[PDB]
């Protein structure tokens, strides 16, 4: 649902 970044939902991560 996102790249390997904190926000699973990719909320401007």
């Amino acid at each position: 649902t996102c790249e390997i970044c904190a926000y699973a939902a990719c909320t401007g991560c």
